[PDB]
């Protein structure tokens, strides 16, 4: 039952379309504001550089680059989330960094706090709906297990 | 006096010489002998992996391309130790992943002791002196400076 009805597909892919103008503003948005809101991830992120505020951090190079390979791999799999598996070995090493170990485990619902209050920042009023907040949230949930198994 | 005599600069680019040939075998070798030996790294690197030896690691291109980032910064700096603020600029970066909240500071010396070992394996027995491991202490100072610094 981790997969999504058809519907919500369609949801999702009717938000990707309003996110892919800007998509990668859109993924910096998410990133800086999970660094704002949990600060720890200045030790957990190897590049992050804790004499700056997440918003120094957007200018650098490491931050832009890690925003365009977390925002590759939610891309790839919001487009065909039930054919995800496809995705396997090209993702296989990402399990690895996310470790309970190495990334404290509340973290991933923080992150997809963070994902759903940008989308709803992008998306129209008159477009975000219950059903669409709940589509994110499932397809949060399964971009989480593949990347963490 | 972060500056090596002409004679030191000299011993090492003779050995940086037997070094070419097989210079990223070398530098594998090196991170593999300080993951083996220090074994906290498997947390602190984030793409290695706890379930693996360090000899599985080895054949992961994560790990590989690891080497090959390492290897690098330290061949531009070995080549020429006294003009090192040179790279200065593409280096930057470095100092905000290798803070002593990031890295535990005992492990540069560590690491410094696995370079020194795997070069006395490729450097005939005749060849190594005294001098010549002076030289790449010396060196080895240089070169962690620049990348916390
Ligand atoms: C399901 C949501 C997530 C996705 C899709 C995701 C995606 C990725 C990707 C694709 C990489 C590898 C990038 C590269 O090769 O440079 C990565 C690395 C990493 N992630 Fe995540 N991630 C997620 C959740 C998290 C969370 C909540 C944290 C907490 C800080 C986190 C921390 C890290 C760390 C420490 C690494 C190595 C990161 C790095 O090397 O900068 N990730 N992630
Ligand atoms: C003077 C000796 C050192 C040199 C020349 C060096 C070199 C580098 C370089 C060039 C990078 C960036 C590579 C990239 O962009 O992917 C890096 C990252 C890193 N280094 Fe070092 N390093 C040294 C010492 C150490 C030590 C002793 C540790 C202890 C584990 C360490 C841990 C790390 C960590 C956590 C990162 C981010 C590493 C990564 O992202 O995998 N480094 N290092």
């Amino acid at each position: 039952a981790m997969q999504v009805s058809e519907e919500q597909q369609s949801l999702i892919m009717e938000d990707v379309q309003v996110l892919l103008p800007n998509y990668d503003d859109f993924v910096e948005d998410v990133l800086q504001q999970f660094m704002e809101e949990n600060p720890e991830t200045f030790q957990i992120f190897p590049w992050a550089d804790a004499s700056k505020t997440a918003k120094e951090m957007r200018s650098h190079p490491r931050f832009k680059s890690h925003a365009k390979s977390i925002g590759k791999v939610i891309s790839d799999c919001l487009v065909d989330l039930n054919g995800v598996k496809k995705h396997e070995p090209k993702l296989s090493s990402l399990g690895a960094m996310h470790t309970k170990k190495k990334v404290p485990t509340e973290l991933f619902g923080k992150l997809g706090g963070c994902i759903l209050t940008q989308v709803v920042k992008r998306v129209s009023e008159a477009k975000w709906s219950e059903e669409k907040k709940e589509a994110w949230l499932k397809a949060y949930g399964i971009i989480t297990v593949m990347v963490t198994e």
